[PDB]
């Protein structure tokens, strides 16, 4: 049956750190894991593409959505289906929450996007690691990034736990793992 | 006063060709013209890319899309704005063609993404040169013919945006036959 997780956050918020963290726990407990991360996960070039200069927001999203749809088909979905824990750094909050509070489009848009690019996959739970905007374009749009993740994780409160990422690392790693505890046997 | 024209249908159909004479007519007339191309026209490494790698449909059809969003906001509509006629090698029909009609992906998924990624840019003529796989003169035959059979259908239900022509006839009567569809849209 498998078992999806994400991290989300901005950058810098510990989310690569709880990702690896996570995913030695989980092995250490005999469970399959496959640890993978956004953007890359699906088409590692997609990492040249996503810097080229003056990216207008769309076609940014566009490009995330690219890769999500090759992670997902290639990647995560095998995964699961060969009965692993799947954890990914970043996913489709990532691009909603930086490209539709952050760059301005529509979150309708991207979630149509995403339907078929993500086959409809949504994660069990997703770790926001939420970070002051100034410990991650500018501060105005990192304000907005910051709140918009915690915006989408309000409106999703079954799937998020947010975390305060301002804690020593090995008290968040310990709150993943009793949000986790339920979902193992 | 900018006009956006495109040329579609198989690769090999003459869209270049035509293209290059269509811009050709349009300067003879005096009239600002750009020439342009998908893919690569907005991230030439999608093109590159592309070239190169074996991908999922919806992939493939979402970088051509982030390609298109960058084509449409950095050329098309710049050149458009300054008046010219712009002229695309394909557009989003080929997509759809392509991907929709030929890899089976859901064509209101395809509209729905492109809405945004094109602006609602629509061309205002699309030259469709029709011809069968096997005539091009530059999946195997089953694919190109559910290719082909799209460009086809796109162009059955859209009359006042398509004019197909056959593409198998000499290159100087499809230029003349591009011009006389287009003569009433100008000047
Ligand atoms: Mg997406
Ligand atoms: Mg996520
Ligand atoms: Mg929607
Ligand atoms: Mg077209
Ligand atoms: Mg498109
Ligand atoms: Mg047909
Ligand atoms: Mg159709």
């Amino acid at each position: 049956p498998g078992l999806f997780l994400t991290l989300e956050g901005l950058d810098g918020s510990g989310k690569t750190t709880q990702a690896r963290r996570l995913a030695a726990f989980l092995e250490a407990q005999g469970r399959p894991v496959l640890l993978t991360r956004e953007p890359g996960g699906g088409l590692p070039e997609v990492r040249s593409l996503l810097l080229t200069q003056e990216l207008s927001p769309e076609a940014e999203y566009l490009l995330f959505s690219a890769d999500r749809a090759e992670h997902v088909r290639k990647v995560i979905l095998p995964g699961l289906a060969a009965g692993k824990v799947v954890i990914s750094d970043r996913y489709l909050d990532s691009s909603l929450a930086y490209q539709g509070y952050g760059r301005g489009l529509p979150l309708p848009w991207l979630r149509e996007v995403a339907r078929e690019a993500t086959r409809g996959l949504k994660p069990r739970l997703t770790f926001l690691l939420d970070l002051p905007p100034e410990a991650a374009l500018g501060l105005e749009f990192f304000r907005r990034v910051r709140e918009g993740f915690l915006a989408l994780a309000r409106a999703e409160p079954g799937r998020f736990v947010v975390l305060d990422a301002t804690l020593p690392e090995e008290e968040i790693a310990r709150a993943i793992q009793a949000h986790l505890r339920p979902l193992l046997p």
